[PDB]
């Protein structure tokens, strides 16, 4: 069992999941000392991200986040191999300190973070197999700040009061997942790291977009207050808050940027 708070929290993940104490761990603070421009980093292309509106996709509260299942025909092109999507989900803080992204930029958290998980489908039959191979996974990260309402993020958030408890599910009509991405997607940070949850496998090629998107005050507060880690009618609920990992050491290494500074 793992959590973000108390005896099963992140300083204890290495007891059940040894890779959480291993090398290449994410997330990290993206700061000047550790950045270098790499002009060979080209734009990713996002294929099949305009999901059919006549199809539904499963939204689930899994006890650790809210996750939307994504289809195999969605992928990114541009890496050595094609990577196919498997799911997206979010990380956030809480209303008294609404700074719960995973990655930080020059020490600042953002309000929340979206992850769109993909696996190397040219070399591996599924995401479980890929998850133990170097560069087996590729995750896209979008930093989220509070400001303007976001109609495209609302296609997910409008369902939150109906997946309040662990194990609950909703169906979301397809919509264009590219509208969750920020401006200037050609500008990003790129590095080799790990899953930021157990089992913390060091097998993720990260792409964190440079620019954040905005969601409203009301949307961020729904995300921070609607959900629980526990089942309905568990007599001692646990609020799903602060489900982000602290930044990790990152020494002797570099994050590559597709933008110059
Ligand atoms: C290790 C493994 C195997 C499989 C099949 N899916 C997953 S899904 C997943 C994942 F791949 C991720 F990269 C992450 S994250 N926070 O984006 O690092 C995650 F939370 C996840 F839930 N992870
Ligand atoms: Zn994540």
């Amino acid at each position: 069992k793992w959590t973000y708070f108390g005896p099963d929290g992140e300083n204890s993940w290495s007891k059940k999941y040894p890779s959480c104490g291993g090398l290449l761990q994410s997330p990290i603070d993206l700061h000047s000392d550790i950045l270098q421009y790499d002009a060979s980093l080209t734009p990713l292309e996002f294929q099949g991200y305009n999901l059919s509106a006549n199809k539904q996709f499963l939204l689930t509260n899994n006890g650790h986040s809210v996750k939307l299942n994504l289809p195999s025909d969605m992928h990114i092109q541009g890496l050595q191999s094609r990577y196919s999507a498997t799911q997206l989900h979010l990380h956030w803080g809480n209303p008294n300190d609404p700074h719960g992204s995973e990655h930080t930029v020059s020490g600042q958290h953002f309000a929340a973070e979206l992850h769109i998980v993909h696996y190397n489908s040219d070399l591996y039959p599924d995401a479980s197999t890929a998850s133990n191979k170097s560069e087996g996974l590729a995750v896209l990260a979008v930093l989220i700040e509070m400001g303007s309402f976001n109609p495209s993020y609302d296609k997910i958030f409008s369902h939150l009061q109906h997946v309040k408890y662990k194990g609950q599910e909703a169906f979301v009509p397809g919509f264009n997942i590219e509208e969750l991405l920020p401006e200037r997607t050609a500008e990003y940070y790129r590095y080799r790291g790990s899953l930021t949850t157990p089992p913390c496998n060091p097998t993720v090629l990260w792409t964190v977009f440079r620019n954040p998107v905005q969601i409203s005050q009301e949307q961020l507060l729904a995300l921070e207050t609607a959900l629980y880690c526990t089942h309905m009618d568990d007599p001692s609920p646990r609020e799903m808050i602060n489900n982000f990992r602290q930044v990790q050491k990152f020494d002797e290494r570099l994050v590559y940027t597709s933008f110059s500074q």
